[PDB]
This record gives C-alpha cells, structure tokens and sequence, in this order.
C-alpha cells in the first residue's frame, strides 16, 4: 500500500475513531491511552514525535512514535505502535518504524519497547528479546549502525 508517514502537530486535524474502534475491538487500549494522555504526553517535545501513516485517501491507518524512557539514561521507548487490521502486512509498520528508529537514534543510544503480540516483527527490524517487567524489546545504536553504515 502507498502510505505517507507524516509526524503529528495537531492531533485535532485528523479522525481518529476508525483506530480508536478497531484498537478497542481487539482488546489494545495503546492508541486510547495515547489520545485521552495528550496534554501531558505530548510527542511534540524534543526527544520525542508521533507518527501516522496516511493512506492515498488521508485516511489514518497507523500510528506510532517515540519518546524518553522514564528512569533509564540515553533510552528511547518506542510507544503506542497500532496498525489498522485490514492494513496490515502491506509494510506499513516497517516503514513506520524504519522512520521512528532512524529519527530516535538522532537522540538516543538504545531503544526499548513492550510488545506482547508482535516479537517476530520487533526481531526482523533487529531488537533483541528480553525478559524484563516493562520491556520485551531492546535495540542499541551501534548495532542498528552496523546495520546501517
Ligand atoms: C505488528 C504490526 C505493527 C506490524 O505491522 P504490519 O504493517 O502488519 O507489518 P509489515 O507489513 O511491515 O510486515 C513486517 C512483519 O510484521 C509481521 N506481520 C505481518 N502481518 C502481521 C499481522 N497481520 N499481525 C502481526 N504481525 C504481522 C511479519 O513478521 C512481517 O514480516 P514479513 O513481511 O517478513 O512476513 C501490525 O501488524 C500490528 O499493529 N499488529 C497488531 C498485533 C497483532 O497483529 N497481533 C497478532 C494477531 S491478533
């Protein structure tokens, strides 16, 4: 599918209920909780941006973004990462997270995340497995250059 993946300004510009709805429905509060928090999670702060993928309509069918991950030094958390279902596996969530690792490792060393449904998508983008509380994923910028430079 064409998409462009465009950073979010104004959350007020755009219909969020189709992701809000579908999230919903498949028991996920990620995209909820990002848009009831927005006052004070803003995404418009340095060390942090938000993201949606476009369609060739302007429809939303994914979001996703990053920020500080509170407690840990040089770390990016990658947040709130929803694909629309009958969006997916048209690399939609590749080419949203391709944008947020490169725009993130800009500030941050490492990158971590929680995701209990998607560890073979988080390994093939190159995050390392972890057994940890508040995070399943893990990826350090000089392993992201090696596969970069
Ligand atoms: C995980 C997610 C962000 C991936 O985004 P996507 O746009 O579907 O992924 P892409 O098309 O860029 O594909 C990259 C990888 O994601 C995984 N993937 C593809 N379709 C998927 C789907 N329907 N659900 C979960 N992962 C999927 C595959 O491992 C794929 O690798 P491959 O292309 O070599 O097969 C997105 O599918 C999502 O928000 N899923 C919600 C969680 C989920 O689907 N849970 C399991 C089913 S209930």
């Amino acid at each position: 599918m064409d998409v462009t993946i465009e950073r979010v300004n104004d959350f007020d510009g755009y219909n969020w209920l189709p992701l809000l709805a579908k999230s919903s429905q498949e028991g996920f509060q990620l995209v909820e909780r990002m848009l009831r928090n927005r006052r004070e999670e803003s995404f418009q702060e340095d060390g942090e941006a938000m993201f949606v993928a476009l369609s060739t309509t302007n429809q939303v069918l994914a979001c996703g973004g990053y920020m500080k991950q509170s407690g840990q030094a040089r770390t990016g958390r990658i947040r709130h990462v929803y694909v629309l279902p009958e969006a997916r596996s048209h690399g939609i969530g590749t080419a949203l997270l391709e944008k947020i690792m490169s725009e993130a490792f800009l500030t941050y060393d490492r990158l971590v995340l929680y995701s209990e449904q998607a560890d073979p998508f988080y390994q093939g983008l190159g995050f390392q497995l972890v057994s940890g509380e508040k995070i399943t994923h893990t990826l350090d910028k000089t392993a992201f250059a090696d596969s970069n430079r």
